[PDB]
């Protein structure tokens, strides 16, 4: 096999065998091609605007109890016990009985927020640990100095010391946050166009190595929350929803792989009878050239899809596709992340929360983003494209953020703000599409950063209905 200039063959003192580019000095364990040296050479993309990345931090300037519950306070200072299993409050300590108009019940991300970061300063060791990296060998030297570390070791202060040189602490999770995502690692792929939709690969085994720097990542994004700071990773919300255990669903998909959703979609809701598909139990996995069948169920290789178990067939086509080939690797990065911040200590944030509190949230441009809105069936000057953005100027940031993540999925934002807003297809900006009657919920479809808005009649039916879907889930 031949190897793109500059490469070489290389054995280890085990017989295995890896690639080294004299001109670069970049190893990797899969054999280069000119598709991967265009694809690395590319991702070396500066990897400068890290000074606009830590305007999140300026902008962030604001006996047990049993499980789910919270003690909040008034604004005037009166203790009250919310109860997010109920979805009330109370002014009754659950413990006791104990007594300080009843307070609406709210999720209350920043209350959350602050009762998690007592959890992790209760948890503080005590000094320091300090990790000398070369800037230029970032990734390896950041592994190494982790990796030889005992886990409660990272809940010290962290003193990061950039070989041959608080502020160095934030630039060593943003830098190492992108540098963990270089393609000679083979830890990671996207699943769209330029890089978009990030996902653990299936080649990743090329790796021999790769559970242990896939138990690294963990423990590095669990450090980021430990240490309370912001990684620029982009790790998808079904990702998210993963690292909290959470069910997985044909919604999840159309966010991940828009043409697997479709087909499942198509087959549940056409006869597939009538129109002679012919589909089994069992699916086809290629990784590094090698084609391997998984049955979904036992014997599935022989079961014919049918009008009557296709439900079936769906959901175990959609469970296989959230799994399928990186099951080894995602318990690596959840034991390495669980064994700095116990993933217990997560279970009643959902994936938005978790994701904005991983990135850090920044506020909105709202003439940017209103500059860079596009209509499918609706005009600037349709009566509820006017309440649309009355509603978003009525309200906090918060807010705007959640429907951010609801509408492209994510809370990060462009560097070029909302012109250059990406989809999975490539460029795509914020959309707002009239569908349905206004007896339906918004809905969105993320790939497309999209937002299906029914024609409401009113400005509060609106608010009402905006306010339940960004809600939600």
């Amino acid at each position: 096999q031949p190897l793109p200039p500059g490469w070489e063959r290389r054995v280890d003192d085990r017989r295995r065998v890896y690639y080294v580019d004299h001109n670069t000095r970049t190893t990797t364990w899969q054999r280069p091609t000119m598709e991967s040296v265009r694809n690395f050479e590319q991702w070396q993309s500066q990897r400068g605007a890290m000074q606009q990345f830590n305007q999140r931090y300026l902008y962030s300037a604001s006996e047990p109890l049993p499980e789910g519950w919270e003690i909040r306070y008034t604004r005037e200072g009166v203790r009250y016990f919310v109860d997010h299993n109920t979805r009330t409050t109370t002014f009754k300590d659950p413990r006791n009985g104990k007594s300080s108009p009843q307070i609406a019940y709210e999720r209350g991300f920043r209350w959350k927020l602050a009762h998690f970061r007592y959890l992790c300063q209760s948890n503080a060791l005590p000094s320091h640990v300090k990790i000398n990296v070369s800037r230029q060998t970032l990734f390896e030297d950041s592994f190494q100095q982790i990796m030889a570390l005992k886990p409660y070791d990272l809940r010290r202060r962290l003193y990061v010391i950039f070989r041959g040189e608080g502020g160095l602490a934030r630039e060593w999770f943003f830098l190492l946050s992108h540098e963990v995502l270089n393609p000679m690692y083979c830890l990671f792929e996207y699943a769209g166009k330029n890089n978009y939709c990030l996902q653990i690969n299936p080649a990743s085994t090329i790796n021999p190595d790769h559970l242990s720097y896939f138990c690294f990542i963990g423990r590095f994004i669990a450090m980021a929350l430990f240490h309370g700071k912001f990684i620029d990773t982009g790790f998808s919300l079904p990702f998210y929803k993963r690292m909290l255990s959470k069910k997985l669903t044909i919604k999840d998909l159309e966010s991940i792989d828009t043409e697997f959703y479709n087909s499942l979609i198509w087959i549940r809701d056409n006869n597939i009878e009538e129109c002679g598909l012919e589909m089994y139990f069992s699916v086809d996995m290629e990784i590094l050239g090698k084609v391997t069948s998984h049955d979904l169920k036992l014997g599935g290789s022989n079961i014919l899809v049918t009008e009557e178990n296709k439900d079936e067939y769906i959901g175990l086509m959609t469970e296989w596709r959230f799994s399928r080939g990186v099951q080894e690797q995602t318990k690596a990065f959840l034991d390495g992340f669980n064994e700095v911040v116990p993933l217990q200590w997560l279970q009643y944030f959902d994936e938005k929360e978790l994701e904005v509190m991983l990135c850090g949230m920044q506020e909105v441009d709202l003439a940017d983003w209103q500059r860079n809105t596009v209509y499918r069936h609706y005009t600037r000057n349709s009566k509820q494209i006017i309440w649309f953005w009355q509603f978003v100027k009525e309200t906090d940031n918060e807010v705007r953020m959640r429907l951010l993540q609801f509408v492209t999925g994510t809370c990060r934002l462009p560097l070029g703000g909302f012109a250059e807003l990406m989809g999975s297809n490539g460029p795509q900006k914020f959309c707002i599409e009239k569908v349905g009657k206004d007896t339906w919920l918004p809905r969105s479809h993320t790939c497309f950063n999209r937002l299906d808005l029914p024609p409401y009649k009113s400005y509060e039916q609106l608010k009402e209905k905006l306010l339940f879907a960004i809600e939600e889930t």
